[PDB]
Formats: C-alpha cells, sequence, structure tokens
C-alpha cells in the first residue's frame, strides 16, 4: 500500500511544522520544484509569485546565476570541513573579516551556528558564560518584547513572545516580556504616541527594578519585528529604551536575522532605527536562503570581555558540527556582494516608496485597519470596523482566506494573525510589484465582499 | 592582519579550541582536501583520522558528492517546509529515512544540527504528554558523559562538567550512571554486577522522579563525544524493559552511529534494541551540508499526529528545515554509503583496526582501548594495575594529538584518551599510516612523561 502522488508520498512520510493541518488536508502539499526569478514553481507546472521570499529570506530569487555558481564552485574547492580544534576553512576566515566590516562595528568576532534560532541560544549561552566569569553568575534574566519572534529552541521560544509556545510547557524561567511597541495596537484609549514610548520606558524601568539589574542578562529587540506582523517600534522607541539599558548594564542585541542586509532600507535595522547595539544575530539574506548559516557578530565591549572569559578556561566549550562551514561561508560572501553591490539593496529604497504608495491607497477600504511595514518589509491588518479596530472573529480566519484566495490567483502570502504580510524578493520589478498587488486587490475584493 | 593566522584571530570566537594551543600553534587554515588528507595554507597535507568531525565519511573531495550538490545548486538552490509547501527533494528524503530507518512506517522532521534535533524532540515530548493530560511529564534522562548537543537543553542533555560554565544544567535534566565499565564499575565489581546496578539505579530514579514526570530517555549507542564508549556487555537488555515498564520514550541519538561507524546501519541495531525515535546528521550529508532528522517510529508519529490534529498546526520549525539541497545531497550520501562500499569497508576494516589497538594496548600507559567499527579510543595511564592517569597538568592526550599533528596525522584528544573515527574511504595503506604516525607519536609523549 505505498503513497503514488507527490501529494500522498509527503503526508505518508512529513511530520509538518508551521503548517495548518485542517487546510492541508483539504488542499494537500504544494510540493515545489524549482523557480525562476521570484516565482515557485510546483509539480503540475503552477507558478507562484512568492511574494514572502520563501522565508524572508531568497532576496536574489529562486535561480540566481552568480549565487549558484559561487555555490558551484565552492563545491568543486572545498565541500566542508568545521571549525573546532584550531582548524577553519579560508571561506572561514575571509567571512569573518567580512561581517566584521559590513557591520556597524569598527572591530569585533564573529561566531557562526547554522540557525537564527542556534545564533540566539549561543547569544544566551554566552551572556551567562560572561556574566558568572565576571562575578554574577544570577545574571541569568533574558528581556524580549512580547510579540517578538527569536526562533523555536527551548530558549530561543522561550525568548519569543507567541501564545502558541503554550502548548510546550515553554517559557522556561527567567525570560521576560515587555510590551510590545505597536502604537495601533497596544497604545491604550485616548494615549498619544509620545505617552505611549515614555510608559514604555517607565515600564522597562520599572520591571529592571523589580527583578534586579543583577539578575538580568541581556536585552534582545528585533529593530522591526517579522514574524509578529511587520510591526516598525513605535516613533522614538529606541532612543527612549536603549538609555534605560545602559543606565543597568544590561547587554543590548539588535536580532537582525531578517533586517540584516537590505529589508528596512540600510543595511542593518540597527542603523535604520539609529541605535548601536553590543552584539548582532545574522541569518536568512545572510547566504539568500542558499545554505543554512548563523552568525553572531559581537562589538568590540563584548569581544574584548568574552576573550578575557575565555582566557580564563582556555577553551570557549560550545560550537555546532557544521559551524563555519566553507560552502556556507563561500555563499555568505557571495550573498552579500549580490545585496550590496549588485543593485538588491538600492531595488529596496527605490521602490518602498510606490510600495507604501499603493498600501496607502488598499488602506482606504473599511475592513484595512492600518497598513505598517519600511523598505521591502509591510502588512495589511484586516479588521470588522475601523474607527473601533474592531477584529473579525478568529472563527472566519480572515487572513488565511485572503492567503488561500491569493494562493489560487498565483500569489504566495503570509497570514499572520488577523494580517496579509509582504516581503518579496529583492529582485522583483516594478510590474511585478503591480502583479502582487493586482492578484491581492482581488482577493481582499473577494474575501471582504463574502464575510462583511 | 596580513598573514591567514592573524586574520583567523583578529576576526574569529572560536569553539571547543584551546586556546593556549591556538597562541603556541596558530591557526590551521585548510583550502581543500584529497581522499580522506586535508590540506593547509602552506600546502602541507595532513591524514584526517576523524573524517573532519566523525562526518565527511565519502572523505574530502568526493565526486559523485560534489556532483550531486552542484546538481541540485542547478535545479532549485533553496526552499522553506512551512506553511503546506515542500520541495520534491524534501518528500524523496523522508520517504528514503524511513525506508532505510528500522522502523515499519513512521515520519520524519528536519532541523540544521544534531543539537536542534535533540531540542526539537525535547518540545516533542513536553508537547505530546502536554497533549495527552500530562503536562508535569518533563523530565529528560540522559547519562553522564553523553553528548547531545549544545543548545541550552541538548547541552543540558550532555553530562559534561564544563557546563557548569554556562549555569547548565537546566533543572529536569538528569544523568544516569555512565555504562562504562573500566572507568565506573567499582573495586571487586563484575560487568554483571555492574549494569545490573545501573539498571537498579534507574528504576530507583524512576521511582524517586515520578515516572509521571519523565518526559523520555535519549541514548548514544556507542558515546561519541564521551570518548568512544561501547557500553558495558547487555546494558540495553537491562535498562529498556524499565523504560518500557515505566511510559518513557527511549529516543536512540544516532548523530554519529547513524549510517556504517558501528558496522550496521544505526548504533540501536548493532546494539539490538527498538528505540521509538532516531535522532540523525553528521553521515546524514557526509559532512556537505548541514541537515539533521528526527525520525519518528509507528507508535510516537501516530500520538503526535494526533496531538498536532487537535491544535490544527504544530508551532516548531527552522526557516532552512527540509532545505532541497541538504535533501539532494542526504539522498546521495546515503546512497555512496549503503550502495558504494563504504559501509560494507568499515566491516571489512574493523578486525585489521581492532588487531593493531591490541597491539598498541600492550604498552604499560594505555589502560585499555575501546570501540567498534570504525570508531576506537586508546586511554593513557601513569599505572595500568591501578588504572592511575597521568596528571591533568601533563596534557598526555593534547601532546599526543599535537605531535601526530607535527608528522601529518589528525587524531583527537579527549580527556586521557586518543580517539580515531577515519572516513569510510580508508584503504589499507591509510591505515598503516594512521597508526605509523600515532605510535610515533606515543613513542615520543611516552619517553618524555616517564
Ligand atoms: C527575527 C528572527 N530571529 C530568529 C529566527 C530564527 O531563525 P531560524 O528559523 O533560522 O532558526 C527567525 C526565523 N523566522 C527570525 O525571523
Ligand atoms: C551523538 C551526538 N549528538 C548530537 C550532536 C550535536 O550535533 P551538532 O554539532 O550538529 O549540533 C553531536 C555533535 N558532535 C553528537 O555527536
Ligand atoms: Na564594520
Ligand atoms: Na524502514
Amino acid at each position: 500500500n505505498k503513497p503514488q502522488s507527490w501529494e500522498a508520498r509527503a503526508e505518508t512520510y512529513s511530520l509538518y511544522g508551521f503548517t495548518d493541518m485542517p487546510s492541508l488536508h483539504q488542499r494537500g502539499t504544494v510540493v515545489v520544484t524549482h523557480g525562476e526569478g521570484p516565482y515557485i514553481v510546483d509539480v503540475n507546472g503552477r507558478r507562484y509569485l512568492d511574494a514572502n521570499s520563501g522565508l524572508w529570506n531568497m532576496v536574489a530569487g529562486f535561480d540566481h546565476k552568480g549565487l549558484i555558481d559561487a555555490a558551484k564552485a565552492q563545491y568543486e574547492r572545498f565541500p566542508g570541513y568545521h571549525a573546532f580544534f584550531g582548524r577553519m576553512s579560508d571561506q572561514t576566515v575571509m567571512l569573518s573579516e567580512k561581517l566584521v566590516e559590513v557591520s556597524p562595528f569598527d572591530s569585533g568576532r564573529v561566531f557562526y551556528t547554522n540557525s537564527g534560532s542556534e545564533a540566539n541560544d549561543t547569544m544566551v549561552k554566552m551572556l551567562w558564560f560572561l556574566h558568572a566569569a565576571e562575578g554574577k553568575p544570577q545574571k541569568r534574566k533574558i528581556l524580549t518584547r512580547w510579540n517578538a519572534y527569536h526562533g523555536v529552541t527551548a530558549v530561543s521560544a522561550s525568548m519569543t513572545g507567541k501564545p502558541y509556545n503554550s502548548v510546550f510547557g515553554l517559557p522556561l524561567p527567567g525570560f521576560v516580556h515587555l510590551t510590545c511597541p505597536h502604537y495601533w495596537r497596544y497604545g491604550e484609549e485616548g494615549e498619544t504616541e509620545e505617552q505611549f514610548v515614555a510608559r514604555l520606558a517607565r515600564e522597562l524601568e520599572e520591571t529592571i527594578q523589580r527583578e534586579g539589574a543583577d539578575t538580568i542578562a541581556g536585552f534582545f529587540a528585533e529593530p522591526v519585528m517579522g514574524a509578529g506582523g511587520v510591526i516598525p517600534p513605535a516613533k522614538g522607541y529606541f532612543q527612549a529604551i536603549l538609555p534605560i539599558l545602559r543606565k543597568y548594564d544590561i547587554p543590548v542585541i539588535s536580532d537582525e536575522v531578517i533586517c540584516g542586509f537590505g529589508r528596512t532600507g540600510n543595511t542593518w535595522g540597527c542603523v535604520t532605527y539609529d541605535f548601536t547595539p553590543d552584539a548582532i544575530i545574522s541569518s536568512k539574506n545572510l547566504t539568500a536562503g542558499f545554505f543554512p548559516m548563523g552568525a553572531v557578530i559581537l562589538g568590540p565591549e563584548l569581544s574584548k570581555r568574552l576573550e578575557t572569559a575565555i582566557e580564563a578556561i582556555e577553551e570557549f566549550p560550545h560550537g555546532f558540527t557544521a559551524s563555519g562551514h566553507p560552502v556556507g561561508c563561500a555563499i555568505a560572501l557571495k550573498a552579500i556582494d549580490v545585496v550590496m553591490n549588485e543593485g538588491l539593496a538600492e531595488n529596496v529604497r527605490r521602490l518602498a516608496p510606490r510600495f507604501e504608495e499603493r498600501l496607502k491607497h488598499i488602506a482606504e477600504r473599511p475592513n484595512i485597519g492600518e497598513y505598517r511595514g519600511i523598505g521591502f518589509m509591510w502588512a495589511l491588518e484586516a479588521v470588522k470596523d475601523k474607527a473601533s479596530k474592531t477584529p473579525f472573529d478568529g472563527n472566519l480566519s480572515v487572513s488565511e482566506r485572503i492567503a488561500n484566495t491569493c494562493t489560487d490567483l498565483g500569489l504566495i502570502c503570509r497570514p499572520l494573525g488577523q494580517s496579509v504580510v509582504l516581503c518579496p524578493p529583492f529582485i522583483l520589478t516594478e510590474a511585478q510589484m503591480d502583479e502582487m498587488f493586482d492578484k491581492l486587490e482581488k482577493a481582499l475584493d473577494k474575501v471582504f465582499a463574502e464575510v462583511a
């Protein structure tokens, strides 16, 4: 009784992650064979415009010749190794030199992982290691914000501020979730944006005082929240919170997994939001989705502190088998070159005004509560009533319905809560952006005429 | 910085690297390899008797594997496996993994690493027991000297003293006695009594903790980073009925043992035990791509599917999970290991490997040799009769390994031991080269230390 179709084979042997099971049973797995520019093609030859770059990461599209050629060239040269025991590939040394150079840091050090989850988990371990070595083993608590997404390891899931993590009995103790700086959602009745930011700063200060600064290991933040539904922080947020963190000796980590390498219109989300973190977490665009790589980029202050702590014990007992893989490092060197030097990062800056202008027009509809975003990261929030910010009942699945209608029109859209997220590849043309918008509008025109 | 060595030190934060040796010797920057050899920036060639990190079983320039990697980049260079979408390569590999696993049926979940795969398996157990009305069933049983990875959870599962630097283990991670008879057997305790004690100890721990509070048990069939530790005779035959008696899922961590190293496709087959799930990585891609897999047997597959259908979505996964390049590479690595004579070369050469180690173990400073297939270790001692090791300050194993490097051999120092886990492509002449160089390093270091 062996399965025959691609659909039956997928269901017989897979355990699906982040997959809505009722939709999967109704529709069948969409099995993908190849891509062309920003388009993905399934086993039935159907072509979809992937307006999510796969998972934010495939910024150069699905068949970029330069990246394909750089990947092939490294397999022909040296197809694998590790970075332990005082050995490392030439590609690993070149990537660390490049990452420190492209980072906003004047100097620093890089530690490799395969994923963003491992890199966040690693940063947490580095902070525990460092503070205990400096005479404060109780300095262990990690501050993140509700709606944040930092990954799925037990630690990186505890840092994530998502209700679904209750199914794992998470967060673990020592993981503190601050108010999310989403003004439209979290601003109170009659609270101005300036008051809202001031309240976030008083809340952080009160939290640090109650918990005790000596028990707090670090603060992580995505400059613009990704999986939280594309959330640029309220005006002046980083300028209000960062002095408080610095006052209390709380290391500041920018989680640049999504924001690194151009999506917010700058190389780093921390540059767009004008703040200097002590370390950066990078992945995704780092390899343009061509290879699993994550990196922890430590600034000068933490680099110096960690090295003294490591010199004292003689060895830093942490690392992944594939950390610093020569193939991933060669691919990352090419992805960085493609994004920064081949006009991809510029294309986001050039097309962001037109992107915003079309979303502003779409937001005039009564069922759109707001549009939000920056550069090539945007969201449209669905509402039953605009003035009162009333959502549609959770059972109506408005965003999933918009997204399913988009799939049927040949557009890949991401439903998140009551929102629809767009994060297309940086290679997107004006015509393809018009294509993306026309199909989304037809899906909005259908779902809103139906539910409301 | 100008030199490769200075550039490496200026920009790297080194993991699992002895900093005094690094400052003394400089970073060894590798540019390429040939068969089982690695070549540095100075053109020096070393026989890598550790397959890089156990994983590069087909060597450093395998044409079939390089061609398979290139062909997938040309076809489809990347994608994910979320939201009901997945590459054709991901479906193919799941089908193949279930087939080659000892399970008649099952399901596969992907990760990038062995650490993520273990951390994932722990979350899966927390998820499952809570869904089945036992949210307190959270504790994880591992052994002292086990190595399961470096995420906070997989480091908590690892039984290494160095984890104290991170304030780890986290609560709820219980380390049972290591079934290494030579080290943990008491004075006057037979191997049979030793195994009976570890069974009694497991039962006592389950009874003290409460079976309803224990999520699962994980075991490497042969311990790897622990220093190549085959378990004491009849260990799994004594512990498994206890775990099954108390409803404690059994997970075989096959990250090193999967695909051939013990002389079988899985370490759990070599040790004649059926786990409920398998953790696979390393040989899975022959070190050509970061991939890990959780292979769920039929019982856990059914219970997890029921729990997932009840909440409608399993909210877990990594951006690169099921990457089509990793999947096309893993399909080729499995083909090379199982069909191109590599797994067979391990069985064919394991007797010669052991015969040579038995001769080396005659030396007064070798406490024991241990291992199986293509996984072995030699334990250095000051005194054989009393099992007295050399003082930690003498760094005997590091000295053996640094001497090996100076002779063009890469071998791994672990504790007071030296580990050999060479590629499956190793010829008899290359095995002779590995042992001749090792014996010269043993002669040099032992003559200096005593
Ligand atoms: C901001 C952010 N941080 C961390 C991660 C975790 O990265 P990975 O899926 O590679 O583990 C993600 C993944 N969506 C992310 O968006
Ligand atoms: C048995 C075992 N399990 C898990 C792991 C973790 O694998 P990774 O380094 O890919 O995280 C290792 C890695 N040495 C291992 O040997
Ligand atoms: Na810089
Ligand atoms: Na099978």
